[PDB]
């Protein structure tokens, strides 16, 4: 019965639409002929549904889908009906394990391809040839919350890449920061615990904000670095394609000849670097949790592909001890003003997967799944990582048979001696199940290494040293690379980490705890310890106010690579305008507005007070989007108010207040006619003022300086004018 | 090494406090005293820490928990460092599968005892002595969201009861609404896959307001009963402490001489009925994810323990057709007009847990666990709901000893020949694992049925009809049940309703789905499906506006018991007040605010623009508990300004906006003395309003006028005042 539409509207065209235009569908729908070689080697498990019957799992045809098996119509249950308790047992076991960090996260299939070849620095196979190209599936996420949490938390972000090459899987599973907390693998258990919810009563969920974290910080001042990165506005990204993504780590490169380069790995987001500011966020996690989610889906939707180029920053083996920090210790960033991010190739995400469950919260990533041309070294912290992404899925994907669940299956060959294990799917016919053999004449066999398609080999490093459990006196200094990031930041980004620390510290109970916290901020900038005790009500003592700052970073006294904003990097493509209809919308204005939108490949929602539709003065019907409480302010980068009838929504309260937050989160507003009259909610200016647009109509002039106000993403000179807003 | 602080603040007093004074701590070392036979049955697992040395799970010392083992100080990590290994083994495999529904709970130990022996209608052991008392752990919950997400969503909650009897564990497994969505067990998949996060994307979290939720709930118009219920104020409740539980389905009681009678369980909140308005709930899930789970610890540690009467429908088994709804039919309410609740006991909820994941997390529940005393019924809903339960904890608590993890353990005797299966504690020492045997001389032995102490056995009910799978035709009438609720609600609890409705539909993205549920509530009541269609821009048409109401319940239009608010049942012990502080507080009003507000019982905050102190006008040293933006009008029920140097914060945006969104969600404010000059804000007359305390000082009546406010909860007289207002 229940049946689609006679107009077929139930079901989303399959083609590439604007956020809102279309309801979301499972991205083999969506986008049919966008494909790669994963992609396609996904086909054996896709499972179709129209024109099929409804069957059990054992493929016996149901005729009634509605009831149990009962004896009389008011009767018991009966313990024979196998169809009843088969779909009762499926949905009781649908839960496995959430991962035990970063287990909330989105993800999507895309390609990559490097832009020359890299053969003379590294013999990876992905690496050798402009146009041999590599299906990848990404996974961005948050690190403390569960899989239900929100997405726009103040935290750091994870960026994780599987790399399904010829030669081999490799993962490059990283995060949206250049360094980490800690220094030995040995401590993550405990960092981990201290900034995850607290054993007794389990809150707070997805933040730092709470005694336990700020404790392990105050003790273990290794943490300051990523700590200072988190409580600026890199913690809070707008989306997942404004934000950078790094390896951390130094790995090694290794080429034929048998030469090692220590490299790290970068990802330059080519939509350029955009956080939110923290009221903002943290009101998003409560209007829209999933946030991020939606918007890199509805981007891929769109054809706003996210687009990273992958950088390499290259350090010769002679080089390893010339900088003033040790390179293995990754709480220590390598400058770009020492050492250049070279770029390397381009990584394009453009089809989201069909079933969430199935190609994401399956998918399995390892910084140990390495390729040939590719090696570790004895950073600490990622010598310990090593051992723990094959031993979690032994219960987060039940078993050693990982791989063979179709997401995390390579598209390369694979052939060994491993049998058995859960849900085994691989039936081996070799006789043999053991090396050596004679009864196969040994195959599968071992292949020597060499400069293409050979087995992997280990890079010869010269190991020195007694067996200790010692951490490198060179890693022991941990205030200078959080002072570099500091003065690297401009005056807005340093106060809002001075706000993001003053607000995580208020929250923490014990006022000791944020004592030593400040006191450990007074080792890094005085003028940063000073103004986050002025908001905690805390004096600095004359100790403190004495304390000398840290060495510069090899003369360093900032690097501009290091702010979200000082070197301009804006790209409005992609982004959204929240339109304020009113019932009697001047038509001229919204062409005009939208015309422009258009050519740059912003998005619009209209919104309303109701929803349904309203009609132009020319008799144009507008669909509504959405309500002026339905979708906030939050959810858009700037405010387009048309004229018309404004009588209709002058005194509506949720469209004064839609503008008084737009105003406070620093977002371009732009009024039209008799929009202007607005200008009173919003408490500001009557000649006019930065980051307002104003005109007597929409026109070429006025929407190009709102898209001008947009590629520079906030208007930051409006800051001293939004503290006395009651918004 | 001796961290903590000299002074002793690490640690909280092991005496009741008030919310926000100490740091939270586990249930034991915060109420040690507090005991019950449970509680006392767990000593043998709880693990201190205190003066022990740290080691490994095989109890080796270790020296150094800072640092891998490693060839060099800089070398690689090795393989023989098991100390690392086991440490982060135990890491890895953290997490277990989070329950199929309801994942997100909140949990706590106490007691229950009845008012009276209840001899006469059931032999149930727990329920036959006034002096008997009985351990309980409860859990409260949400439905749809994950462990990680959201308390305050808008949804049905969970209301789980572990009541540990001498002859038995009971399992109350009940809601805060007394009707289920669905008739029958074999669509609980269908249903629940509805509401959940959609398959493609999994979006949304802890939200019915998407497209597949409203799909299913207009093609299956049994629906609509609950949706009613969770579109109203109840599906957003202000606290567990202050909602109502329901078993939703008839059971039986039996008594000892083998008479059955029907019963319908219900739990009475001693604290009253109280919840949000939606604007508040939503935006609370982003400022404090975690409230409902914090202020149910909260209260536990202050001495507010939750309270709730269990109460029972009685209805005799001749009467089991004698009503216009099937007994038997769970999306039918039992109307109290027609079949009054009886109070049986009370149940006292007095103790935190010690550690979450042991304690709540892995607690199972489930409705099928009764006792002598207590039998099933026929309703088909609750008939798989008995295979459900047992089933899925094979996956989730990892096999079929879970009644051994300790928060599951009977406190009286288990004894059996089951054996083995994953994690077996249980040593068996009979000599026999099979019955009948004469080797141990058929012990442990089955015990005949009797009055008190004997072996289980069913009531036995008549069945008589052939195998099919059909609804019964009784249970096939959708609307009036719906409308009895409607109709029983106040005018500001039918516009919530129609907002909650309006609000979720326009998350749907295709139109014909909300044009398909206002048909739907056009066969409920007109008015209602008029609003919403005004709100959706939808026009009924002339069939729509003629559709026939379903008749009223046996002869009922209305039933009191049904609303939240039509007959006061306010309690103000437990709630808490914000109180806005200024440089130079009159100390005089602070006295009087916070001695009125103790001798009731309610908390208070004392709120600034920094953290650390302010001192008032006699030198009152005053500790600031948060700043303004730290602890949002929402997290409060009234809001106070104390009069003093209001100069200092009547230019602060954030302290004006907090009355701004405290007026908006109804909530009583009260100025003193120059806080009245706040009154602008908010838009007051010169004459005063209700709802808005007001004097010269905050002596005389002020406030007591301000605690009848916050007894009546919200004020509602200010609804059509907030629609303007731009907050
Ligand atoms: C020693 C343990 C340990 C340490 C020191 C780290 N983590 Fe890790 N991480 C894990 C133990 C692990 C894990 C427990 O193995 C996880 C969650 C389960 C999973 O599959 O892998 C994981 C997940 C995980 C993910 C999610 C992959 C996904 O999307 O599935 C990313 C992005 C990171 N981690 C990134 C980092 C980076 C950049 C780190 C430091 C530089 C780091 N991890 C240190
Ligand atoms: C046939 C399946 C089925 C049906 C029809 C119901 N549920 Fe259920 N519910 C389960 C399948 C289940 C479950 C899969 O077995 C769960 C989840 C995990 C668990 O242990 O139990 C569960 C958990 C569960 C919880 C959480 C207990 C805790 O806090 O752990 C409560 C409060 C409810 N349910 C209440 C209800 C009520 C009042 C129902 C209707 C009257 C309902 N359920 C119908």
């Amino acid at each position: 019965d229940s049946l689609a539409p006679e107009d077929g509207s139930h079901r989303p065209a399959a083609e590439p639409t604007p956020p809102g235009a279309q309801p979301t569908a499972p991205g083999s729908l969506k986008a049919p002929d966008t494909r790669n070689e994963k992609l396609n080697s996904l086909e054996d498990v896709r499972k179709g549904s129209e024109n099929y019957a409804l069957t059990t799992n054992q493929g016996v045809r149901i005729a009634d889908d509605q009831n149990s098996l009962r004896a009389g119509s008011r009767g018991p249950t009966l313990l024979e009906d196998f169809i009843l308790r088969e779909k009762i047992t499926h949905f009781d076991h649908e839960r496995i394990p959430e991962r035990i960090v970063h287990a909330r996260g989105s993800a999507a299939h895309g390609y990559f391809q490097p832009y020359k070849s890299l053969s003379d620095i590294t013999k990876a196979d992905f690496l050798s040839d402009p146009n041999k190209i590599t299906p990848v599936f990404v996974r961005f996420s948050t690190v403390q919350g569960g899989a239900g949490s929100a997405d726009t938390v103040r935290e750091i972000r994870g960026f994780a890449t599987k790399f399904y090459t010829e030669e081999g899987i490799f993962d490059l599973v990283g995060n949206n920061t250049p360094i980490f907390f800690i220094q030995d693998a040995h401590k993550f258990p405990d960092f981990v615990h201290a900034v995850k919810p607290e054993p007794h009563w389990a809150i707070p969920q997805g933040q730092s904000a709470h005694d336990t974290f700020w404790d392990y910080v105050s003790l273990q001042p290794e943490t300051l670095h990523n700590v200072m990165w988190a409580m600026s506005d890199r913690g809070i990204p707008r989306s997942y394609r404004t934000m950078e993504g790094f390896g951390i780590h130094t790995f090694r490169l290794i080429n034929a000849e048998g030469k090692a380069t220590f490299v790290r790995f970068h990802w330059k987001p080519l939509a350029g670097k955009a956080s939110l500011v923290w009221d903002e966020a943290q009101k998003l996690t409560g209007r829209d949790p999933d946030f991020h989610r939606r918007e890199l889906w509805e981007a891929i939707e769109a054809g706003d592909f996210p687009e990273y180029e992958l950088g390499f920053q290259l350090i010769p083996e002679e080089d390893e001890f010339k900088f003033d920090f040790d390179l293995l210790d990754p709480t220590k960033l390598i400058p770009e003003e020492l050492v250049p991010v070279q770029r390397v190739g381009k990584m394009v995400l453009n089809r989201n997967p069909d079933n969430f469950f199935a190609e994401n919260e399956q998918a399995a990533f390892h910084p140990g799944h390495i390729v040939p041309g590719l090696d570790f070294t004895n950073d600490p912290l990622l010598q310990g990582r090593l051992f723990s992404y094959t031993d979690t899925q032994i219960s987060r994907l039940g078993g050693p048979n990982f791989h063979e669940i179709p997401i995390n299956r390579p598209t390369c060959p694979y052939h060994n001696f491993q049998r058995d294990g859960m849900h085994r799917m691989g039936i081996d016919t070799n006789p043999a199940n053991y090396e050596p053999n004679s009864i196969n004449d040994n195959w599968p066999r071992e292949t020597p290494p060499g400069p293409k398609r050979g087995g992997f080999e280990s890079y010869q490093e010269r190991v020195e040293g007694n067996k200790v459990r010692e951490r490198s006196p060179s890693f022991g200094e941990y205030y200078s690379h959080p002072r570099l990031f500091w003065l690297s930041q401009t005056p807005f980004e340093q106060r809002h980490i001075v706000d993001g620390f003053s607000f995580e510290l208020s929250k923490v109970v014990r006022p000791y705890i944020r004592e030593r916290v400040v006191d450990q901020l007074a080792h890094i900038d005085l003028t940063l310890a000073q103004a986050v005790a002025k908001n905690l009500g805390i004096e600095l003592t004359d100790d403190q106010l004495n304390i000398t700052p840290p060495p510069d970073v090899n003369g360093l006294k900032k690097d501009p690579s290091l702010s979200l904003y000082a070197i301009p990097d804006g790209d409005v493509k992609g982004r959204v305008v929240a339109i304020l209809l009113n019932d009697e919308v001047r038509s001229a204005d919204l062409l005009a507005i939208l015309k422009a939108l258009k050519a740059k490949g912003v998005h619009a929602k209209l919104l309303y007070s109701r929803m349904g539709e309203v009609t132009a003065d020319d008799g144009t019907v507008l669909p509504i989007a959405a309500t002026f409480a339905g979708a906030p302010s939050l959810t858009v980068d700037a405010v387009i108010v048309p004229c018309g009838n404004i009588a209709d929504i002058a005194d509506n309260g949720d469209a004064n207040y839609y503008l008084m937050e737009a105003y406070k989160h620093l977002k371009p507003i732009a009024l039209a006619g008799d929009a202007r009259k607005f200008k009173a909610t919003i408490k500001i200016a009557d000649q006019g003022e930065e980051g307002i647009v104003e005109a007597d109509s929409a026109d070429g002039s006025f929407m190009d300086e709102l898209l001008t106000l947009m590629a520079a993403h906030r208007v930051w000179s409006r800051i001293p004018k939004i503290d006395k807003i009651p918004a």
